[PDB]
């Protein structure tokens, strides 16, 4: 009960910054994420043994994948926990229990394939979950995870607090599947200026959560430019690995996955970061005030970008 985890004084206090960067040390990570847990949520929020246990089972189910890998699970959890420790009263109890682990669940046993991927190579898991294909999957292995004999980290909520969090964990996890951002976005840009965004509204809640995973899942925008440089690059590694196993169906992949159009990056990350990152972390300052610091830190890095294709790096 009395346990804490603590941080080196360097860590203690950067983590509670928006650009914070998790750091090589692989073996850090667990504890980082429970010192979020403790400081977010409380130190009874979960039994220690079992989230411990959870932790590392959730590690494990996570594969070894240039980008999808246990290293992006942490850093969108971190993502979330600076969002919930500037945003102290917006959330419930229950909400702040469910979204670190939803944020450390969202990408589950990813294979480092995009769902249109598994689609056009007839994958299995296409077949049972027709849409949002993996995000479906990583749901599905979160809920595998919890029914392991020791794992069951919800065990002292009640009955309908249990399918509460179950339900809000669920809606995080989908809302990562971008193909559903576009539109969430632009519901949310609507309900706030015609001014009837309500945050007692549970429909407008779950908008403004997926908004929410939305802002962590990309948060690579939102970091200083040397590692939102070097993260680009393990995306890419995934990527055009994706466009060479399209090639091998005899399928052009768009280029964005082509590793052939290496020159056009630049380029392709401006119109990414005008048409969904900047928008992103619009919307979400508007509606959260103090997440403002990634808004700034990603018009920082469309500045970057802005400026590699000028020549001037
Ligand atoms: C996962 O989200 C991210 C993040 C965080 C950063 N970068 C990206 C890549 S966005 C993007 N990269 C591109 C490269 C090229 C084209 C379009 C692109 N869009 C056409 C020519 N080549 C994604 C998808
Ligand atoms: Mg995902
Ligand atoms: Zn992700």
């Amino acid at each position: 009960g009395l346990m804490q985890f603590t941080l080196p004084v360097r860590l203690c206090k950067e983590i509670e910054l928006f650009h914070f960067d998790i750091g090589p040390f692989e073996n850090m990570w667990p504890g980082i994420f429970v010192y979020m847990v403790h400081r977010s949520c409380g130190t009874s929020c979960f039994e220690l043994e079992k989230l411990c246990r959870f932790i590392m089972s959730v590690k494990k189910n996570y594969r070894r994948v240039p980008y999808h890998n246990w290293k992006h699970a942490v850093t969108v959890a971190h993502c979330m926990y600076a969002i919930l420790q500037n945003n102290h009263t917006l959330f419930t109890d229950l909400e702040r229990k469910g979204l670190l682990i939803a944020c450390l669940c969202h990408d589950l046993d990813h294979r480092g394939f995009s769902n249109s991927y598994l689609q056009k190579f007839d994958h299995p898991l296409a077949a049972l979950y027709s849409t949002s294909t993996m995000e479906q999957h990583h749901f599905s292995q979160t809920v595998s995870i919890l029914q392991l004999e020791g794992h069951n980290i919800f065990s002292t909520l009640s009955s309908s607090e249990y399918e509460q969090v179950l339900e809000i964990i669920r809606k995080a996890i989908i809302a990562t599947d971008l193909a559903l951002y576009f539109g969430n976005r632009k519901q949310l840009e609507e309900m706030y200026q015609t001014g009837s965004l309500n945050l007692n509204n549970q429909s407008h809640r779950d908008r403004v959560i997926g908004l929410m995973m939305t802002a962590c899942d990309l948060c690579s925008v939102t970091k200083l430019w040397p590692v939102t440089k070097l993260t680009a690059n393990d995306i890419y590694a995934e990527f055009w690995a994706e466009g060479d196993e399209m090639k091998k169906l005899g399928i052009q992949p768009i280029p964005m996955m082509d590793r052939d159009k290496k020159d056009e990056v630049p380029q392709g990350q401006l119109g990414f970061y005008n048409a969904v990152a900047i928008p992103c972390y619009t919307t979400l300052t508007q509606i959260l005030p103090p997440t403002e610091p990634l808004l700034k830190a990603c018009r920082d890095n469309l500045s970057q970008w802005e400026k590699v294709i000028r020549g001037e790096e």
